[PDB]
């Protein structure tokens, strides 16, 4: 099964100039909680943007050009990439934007942070079909001292 996880601003933004300008830690604490112990196939651009790798995760790159760290693993195709992942419950998929556009069409459920701010931005998670999803749980956050924004988690399944 393949889950894709994201935080999303206002219209979609999920990033600008290879960073995420917001700071949630609680959204971070839910990101942890739901990737830890599985692998997470991520984009060149992202892999660049964390700028390490992520502690007890297999951590799966995608680029066209050979890999420079063998800390993680490097594979040039979705294909390979799924395949690198071995026979797991649940492969997440952790962005940036043109590695969701290619995963959205294989997946099964999708793990969505909704953030009640403002962000120019470059890159925009895809634009998928409402009604091919079913949200299956919401959670709704006010902000608070440590988050900034209110925020509100969802996981929807394919329908
Ligand atoms: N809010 C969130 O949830 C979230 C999550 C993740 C990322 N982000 C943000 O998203 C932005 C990065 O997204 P992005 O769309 O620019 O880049 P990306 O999707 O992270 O990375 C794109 C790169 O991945 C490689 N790639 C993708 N598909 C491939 C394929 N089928 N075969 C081989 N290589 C492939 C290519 O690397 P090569 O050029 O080396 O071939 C491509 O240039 C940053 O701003 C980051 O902060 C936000
Ligand atoms: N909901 C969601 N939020 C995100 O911030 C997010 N970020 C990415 C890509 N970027 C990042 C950037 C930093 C860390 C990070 O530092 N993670 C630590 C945090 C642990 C904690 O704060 O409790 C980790 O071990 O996962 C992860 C992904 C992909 N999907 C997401 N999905
Ligand atoms: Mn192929
Ligand atoms: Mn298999
Ligand atoms: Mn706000």
């Amino acid at each position: 099964m393949i889950s894709l996880i994201a935080a999303l601003a206002v219209d979609r933004v999920i990033g600008m100039e290879n960073a995420m300008p917001w700071n949630l830690p609680a959204d971070l604490a839910w990101f942890k909680r739901n990737t830890l112990n599985k692998p997470v196939i991520m984009g060149r651009h992202t892999w660049e943007s964390i700028g390490r790798p992520l502690p007890g995760r297999k951590n799966i790159i995608l680029s066209s050009q050979p890999g420079t760290d063998d800390r993680v693993t490097w594979v040039k195709s979705v294909d390979e990439a799924i395949a690198a992942c071995g026979d797991v419950p649940e492969i997440m998929v952790i962005g940036g934007g043109r590695v969701y556009e290619q995963f959205l069409p294989k997946a099964q459920k999708l793990y969505l942070t909704h953030i009640d701010a403002e962000v120019e931005g470059d890159t925009h998670f895809p634009d998928y079909e409402p009604d091919d999803w079913e949200s299956v749980f919401s959670e709704f956050h006010d902000a608070d001292a440590q988050n900034s924004h209110s925020y509100c988690f969802e996981i929807l399944e394919r329908r």
